[PDB]
């Protein structure tokens, strides 16, 4: 029980902006670990379809990196809607986690809530509304740890969803694995 309750759900999203109140989800994946970072489980890796006008409208910096990562390419392709995806998502997180007791998990994972908290409520609803936010951690090595910190592993940031999931937990077990005390 307390295992299954102490599972995390990481998740990183692509997002056609930062503007809440006008941009939408393109891409969500997500993977489960244990309480000690093991992955156990990949979920869906997901690309949604939003509409020809918003990527058109999309800030240069939006443009320019959706659109070299062949992610743009790809929402046009997509026959996947937002809601089917939350479908594929929160029927993942049921099989894979106890209701409403574990966290998000990511690098400023609060932003990713945020667009979670609007457009999968449903999703939302399984999980804890504490996050793990692997840039608290960061911004805390930084500070106390300054010579550990120029160690951290250097991230491809590639604005894909899965492969930055990936640097998120290796950056996470980087800190546990030598800012924390040891046993
Ligand atoms: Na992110």
């Amino acid at each position: 029980g307390e295992s299954m309750a102490q599972r995390m759900v990481w998740v990183d999203l692509e997002m056609t902006g930062l503007d809440i109140e006008k941009d939408q989800i393109i891409e969500m994946a997500c993977l489960i670990t244990d309480s000690d970072l093991n992955i156990l489980a990949e979920g869906p890796n997901l690309i949604i379809k939003q509409p020809d006008e918003l990527l058109d409208s999309m800030s240069d910096w939006c443009k320019e990196h959706h659109g070299k990562s062949g992610l743009t390419k790809a929402v046009k392709e997509s026959t996947i809607t937002l809601q089917q995806a939350e479908y594929e998502f929160l029927s993942f997180v049921r099989q894979q986690t106890p209701p409403g007791l574990c966290p998000l998990a990511g690098n400023s994972v609060h932003e990713d809530k945020k667009f979670l908290d609007k457009y999968m409520p449903q999703f939302m609803k399984h999980l804890h509304y504490r996050i793990i936010d692997v840039s608290t951690v960061k911004e805390l090595c930084r500070r106390w740890y300054p010579e550990e910190y120029e160690f951290a592993p250097k991230k491809a940031a590639s604005h894909r969803a899965l492969d930055d999931i990936s640097e998120s937990i290796k950056e996470l077990q980087f800190y546990r694995n030598n800012i924390f005390k040891k046993k």
